């Protein structure tokens, strides 16, 4: 299945965007791009993830920007995994 490879990539990639929106850089962003991958076991779909990134953003962006970013990234995530080959 591609679910999981694609999940890890989608989840990681959003972390790097959210990190840039925080004003992280370098390795702070890479560490953060593990955190967003580490919030998807307790609840399926996109529940406990969203509250994690939103609370971490502290109001730095509107939810409408944020959730759209995540949702749109599933396409990008799966580009990268066939483009990395």
């Amino acid at each position: 299945g591609m679910q999981f490879k694609a999940e890890a990539r989608r989840n990681k990639l959003m972390g790097l965007w959210v990190a840039e929106v925080l004003g992280k850089s370098g390795d702070e962003a890479n560490a953060y791009a593990a955190e967003v991958v580490k919030a998807d076991f307790e609840e399926a779909g996109h529940e406990d993830v969203m509250r994690k990134v939103l609370g971490d953003l502290d109001g730095k962006r509107p939810e409408a920007e944020v959730r759209a970013k995540y949702e749109g990234l599933m396409a990008v995530a799966k580009a990268q995994l066939m483009d990395e080959l």
